[PDB]
């Protein structure tokens, strides 16, 4: 049904179900648009500056994720994807660049949505 709703939901480690270093850094629930049969999903990240790529998988590939806002004073940015099965697990990547602890990876991450959690 059309509309935006509340989603929970957790970032798991590549190929695991243990809860990957990346939950700490994005806002559960996320917010989910229903328009017309499709799905989307607008997650906010923290420590922005940090996050340097964003990519999930779509149509067998992998793509940027739409920045649809930012706030730098709170250093967070809000990013919006596709979902298709709120209840399968969706691939991602993420790319982190941390220049004053030399910190520099980038990794691959499963998000699974749990549309019934409260
Ligand atoms: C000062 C900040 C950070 C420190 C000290 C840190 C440290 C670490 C360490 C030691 C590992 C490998 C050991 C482990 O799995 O715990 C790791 C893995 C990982 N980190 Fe970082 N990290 C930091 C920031 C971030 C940020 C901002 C992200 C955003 C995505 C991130 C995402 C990941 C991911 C996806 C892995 C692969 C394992 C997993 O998914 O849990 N980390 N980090
Ligand atoms: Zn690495």
């Amino acid at each position: 049904k059309d509309g935006q709703y509340d989603i929970a939901f957790k970032v798991l480690k590549d190929k695991t179900e243990e809860i990957s270093m990346m939950n700490q850094y994005v806002v559960s629930p996320a917010r989910l648009t229903v328009k017309d049969g499709k799905k989307y999903i607008a997650m906010t990240l923290k420590n922005s500056e940090w996050i340097t790529k964003f990519q999930t998988e779509k149509n067998g590939g992998f793509a940027d994720a739409k920045v649809v806002s930012e706030d730098k004073a709170a250093n967070t940015r809000v990013v919006e994807f596709e979902a298709n099965d709120l209840f399968a697990k969706l691939n991602a990547k993420v790319k982190v660049d941390i220049d004053s602890m030399n910190y520099h990876h980038f990794y691959d991450v499963q998000i699974q949505f749990d549309p019934t959690k409260i």
